[PDB]
């Protein structure tokens, strides 16, 4: 598929048994989803950008899919106001930018 | 060009006459650098990140080549962790995202 960007590249993606939506973002390294109760263990994280820093819990060996594209790897989980699939699974799906 | 994602997809960028680099975010509505001199005028701006939200001085119709393709629109200068395009400019330079 090709997205254009003129507004947000949201896609659904299925995580954890549940569908959101989420940004495909190039310019996130790794992937950081909304407050969702997964289980297993988890390690603290801090994770930075404009605005400042929020905690996350670190899952690895997480099962994602991305329009259809399974992919599995970590994802962060806390409070972010948007889902962002990172670059860490953006290139386990084929995802290239291109102009 | 096509950009694959298994590292950070940054790019040279001219602006203001000087050469910078710059991180494509596909993530970012809004196109963000860290302080630095611009000429003319500049409007106080908000904008919210995933850590919160800060001010930035907002420059309208700049001029910016971003990997040798123009594009004039808005560029937002304040305390963004890294100079980031975001796709009010992606868009003008073509940029889509493929999978
Ligand atoms: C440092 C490089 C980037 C800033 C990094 N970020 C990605 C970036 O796309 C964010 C995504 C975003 C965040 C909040 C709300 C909407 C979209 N967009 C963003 O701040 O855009 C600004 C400018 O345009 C406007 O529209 C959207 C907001 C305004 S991140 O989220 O902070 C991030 C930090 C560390 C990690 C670890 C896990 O790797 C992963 C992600």
């Amino acid at each position: 598929p090709q997205i254009t960007l003129w507004k947000r590249p949201l896609v659904t993606i299925k995580i954890g048994g549940q569908l959101k939506e989420a940004l495909l973002d190039t310019g996130a390294d790794d992937t950081v989803l909304e407050e969702m109760n997964l289980p297993g263990r988890w390690k603290p994280k801090m994770i930075g950008g404009i605005g400042g820093f929020i905690k996350v819990r670190q899952y690895d060996q997480i099962l994602i899919e991305i329009c259809g594209h399974k992919a599995i790897g970590t994802v962060l989980v806390g409070p972010t106001p948007v889902n962002i699939i990172g670059r860490n699974l953006l290139t386990q799906i084929g995802c290239t930018l291109n102009f």
